[PDB]
């Protein structure tokens, strides 16, 4: 197998070649055929965030493909389903959040590609009780951003407490920005699509938002989005989480509205406690979705209804992605 | 004729009891005999103007003055003379907007606020509207009801917020007048409450009202370590009653995954927030303030079994400035019976 | 002065078109210059008088009376003298008791109705509480959004309480006056629609108007089976429109374990229900007529952005008994 | 060897045998069993007269609690001597969409306990290491085995009739569910008006906590009393013992826009008054006993003292005669330590 293992912290990821890995009782085996490429991947690579992995760790949670082996003990999943592996490795099970359908808060959980061996490989061994089934009209190519960017996007948009025919601005459309533009648009919420560039206000246009503004060159764009969105965004998804950014987000949602955080930013953003509590806004926090939710958005996308605009690329590129991810669609590795 | 009345001629400058004329009902709109008009630190707020949307002086502040109706405009239609009934924070609302159609017309624009935007409670007589004043129990003396309206509701909906189920727990940060208010609504919802204030007075207050969790700010090594020891893991919901500036990072440690932040005070300026934490840990922060119609009503029903009394400290009209004194440094309530 | 008006003045007797003394409004009120006015079924049984609660004759019925604000009352302060405004099937509500309070002004006790405990749209004039009519989209005339004040809020209203989202399966039930706009908000709402009826131009019908999934109930061995196979083990909501012994039947067994079942018809006697049945799926059934104020609203807008249009067939006054015998699409009397 | 209570044949005197003890194999846990509900549902698997009849020889009974006598294979997480329970739920399939949503009761591919595998009508019963109740430990085994049905059973329809505490939930019908149920509804903020045809049932719930009692026997109509005493209706209506009667009196009594939960699983169908329940916006749902989250809840409510069930016990010999007798106050619960 040939992999893109983070063997210290910081230095690049050096494309080894490690062994096959084999499933234990309930464990599947993934042969990945595709490999989305995220800037979690990045901050697992660099590994500066509060909890970090133990290198050497083989990193990428949107590996997706076929099941090559069963471990003996999986009842479910056959061998010749297209499967993914996301974000949510494993669960403790039993725990008030893995009960009431809420896994993802579980607080024994695994991460594939930060506590457990990713997708950035050949084969990957994976949980069948967690992994993704995907559609058979979709190639794997186009449904492996929607195992991080797709489910992320989609939950962030559930817990906006928005329905149907409710605005909702899109925060800095960027891979998982035109992946939101495009759910939110299929769940028959009006889009407001703000990014610092034209190009992508452009790709917003296109993928069925009605209002966009440029959060570079207009005079306030929280005015302008509340001009456009009747008052203000019943609820602002913000992607790329920065300053100004969530400054700009809390000013563009409308009183009661939700602004869910999608983005893991390093620092301690300053809070309006007073507008927020005066307006009765909401923030809360949304890393990729749990299974159900994981199974619905594969589900949007069997639809064609939200399609990943997706940049082939090899293993040994990898580095170079993240170099342009240190700078500044989505990068899906080709293992197929 | 005339009454007597807590003016703010100027902001910053110690409140005048003036003899101001008594208002008069307008179309639509009742005029409310006070009885005792509770005291927030909203109050000295408004008179302070120290906020970003100021009140415009003269006016009288005061949005928990409760009494009777003492007249009703030309048209009403629910509210009759003598109903004992109290003028809430949330004055009037447009009506018609996406919020009061909702249900949720403390969300509006259009609206106003009694002793902010319009004369309130600190004195004896008001003007209010009808379809906004709450209705009181009838079993409940107004000294002890005047808390409700402002204090009462208040943390109720933020408890209410909190999108907690009985049988969750609920640590009530900053134990004040909010602080027992709220702990005696968290045991009235069939919640387990766990308390954290500085003071210990308060939380021996705090243990015979209720709480079966108590720490102490001051004399833990980090008091969330052990509210998440005593409460199994962390309160699913977290309401903060006192953020200062501290008492919101401790809370935001205390929370549980998935639980939820409800802030109720108004502090100065920004804090800090760490999005990593509250994005990973699916931690929800929402603001609340005191409440609708509903909430008032239900909040009002609770104070009406006896399962949500405040503590008060009587006190005069003619000591509002010494009040505003001491809050600088138990709900204060003034007597107008 | 004196308006056309189609008064009831008995039970049985038909409908009498005459000239009636022109509605003034009072203190409080406004005046609707009826352009166009919608005919349910709704109007009939108040005319036939056969209901546990009954109206008052002689009284002019129709709920679904749009128009211009022809007056407006002394204390009016929201709607002006010339804005597009219908008259719906709530007409008044107390404001204080616990469901007003809470935004469900569709339950109170003591709500007048429009054409039911009050007179309403089938005539020239009508006197209408400004806190209560909706506002209707601009670019939409009054001949296309005249069905949208009973049909449209109706099953918008009984989509909501489906507890369904974005993505899931609502089977629409009984194609008619109902049936197509339901169909039409389901797939605003982003919902996947199947159609269920006896009629095959029904079923054309629906199938062009977004329904993925079409089985005929008269021509089918089992339907409900049908609908369970094309709806990969059921309908999260069920709409019945054209409640009957059969449908409601069909209707539980199409739905899924834990699914809701909303009736939005008023149909006559009672109907059996298997208690086991229900226990043990766990299904929930719900009854609704018409949305509130804010629901009214919300399907207003899904009118006027175009996701929603209804097919409607045009009449005079003068032959509303001619439907009303028809009544043993929606019929909206053009009188603008 | 054990003491089954084994249903040999549909419509037959319950075999009380000698079988063999069930073994714990891959992925399995194994229970000595020290105390057992007895529930209708037992006599309905016992007769077979149900739509899905289980298969004889079985041994009825999904209230068995005690000691993990044995762990199997591949358990992680539960220890030999636990104090676990074996509720209805035996087995999901683990990946279905109400599985994932938190509701494997409404699952399809569902093993349920003394119904399509041995129960708990016997010494040992092998159980899902998954779905097994994990007890507290200041509760009798005899005093938490009807928690596990009549408990989480009257928990989760209250939970669905979507009311909030200080509503208005009326409890028809106190039994083994009723009685459990006012409890419940007393733990959680609730206001509880109770409804039954006897008399000293009605006392045993006034003194439960409920605060409204109305004699369904001695009343010219129960659902005028309960609208009365209600202020309008309740919010929520669990029907704990169904029928004819039982239903229309609870579609009267609820408020409009209220829930009407039922529990109980009569056969035949029964009259609904749609014009009626589409103008009230009554929902009517059906809940069997609830969910693992839910169990724990429940366990949890029995152990912090604020729901006991009066229990009275029995043994294993005499099930036959309780099934007689069956054909009742509190939860009849064998004794089998
Ligand atoms: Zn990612
Ligand atoms: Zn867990
Ligand atoms: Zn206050
Ligand atoms: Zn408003
Ligand atoms: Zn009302
Ligand atoms: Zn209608
Ligand atoms: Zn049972
Ligand atoms: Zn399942």
């Amino acid at each position: 197998m040939k992999a893109a293992v983070v063997r210290e912290f910081g230095k690049p990821l050096t494309i080894d070649e490690v062994p096959v890995p084999e499933p234990g009782p309930g464990m599947i085996q993934v042969r990945i055929q595709a490999s989305g490429v995220c800037h979690t991947d990045l901050h697992a690579a660099e590994g500066d965030w509060p909890v970090k992995p133990n290198p050497p760790f083989i990193p990428g949670h949107e590996g997706v493909g076929f099941v090559s082996a069963v471990g003996a003990g999986v009842k479910h999943v056959k061998e010749g389903d297209r499967v993914g592996v996301p974000w949510l490795y494993t669960a403790c099970g039993h725990c008030r959040h893995c009960l009431g359908g809420w896994e993802t808060l579980c607080e024994s959980q695994l991460n594939t590609g930060y506590s457990v061996n990713g997708g950035f490989a050949d084969y990957v061994v994976a949980d069948p009780n967690y992994v993704g089934h995907l559609p058979k009209n979709v190639d794997f190519l186009d449904i492996a951003p929607v195992l991080c960017a797709g489910v992320t996007v989609y939950k962030g948009l559930k817990v906006t407490d928005t329905k149907p025919g409710d605005w909702v601005v899109i925060s800095g459309i960027g891979g998982l920005g035109h992946m939101a533009v495009q759910y939110a648009k299929a769940m028959g919420m009006n889009v407001a699509a703000v990014d610092i560039d034209d190009e992508k206000l452009a790709l917003a246009r296109k993928l069925g938002a009605t209002v966009t503004v440029n959060a570079a060159t207009e005079p306030d764009p929280a005015a302008a989005i509340r001009k456009q969105t009747d008052g203000g965004a019943q609820g602002v998804l913000v992607t790329a989480v920065g300053r100004k950014a969530f400054e700009q987000a809390i000013g563009m949602v409308a009183r009661g509205g939700t602004v869910a955080l999608n983005g893991l930013p390093p620092g301690d953003f300053p809070l309006d406690i007073f507008g927020m509590v005066l307006n009765g806004i909401t923030v809360r926090g949304s890393i990729v979705g749990t299974r159900l939710d994981l199974q619905e958005s594969l589900d949007f996308a069997g639809d064609g209804k939200v399609k990943a605009t997706v940049h082939k690329a090899k293993l040994e590129d990898i580095n170079n992605i993240f170099g342009q991810m240190h700078k500044g669609g989505r990068m899906v590795l080709d293992m197929a």
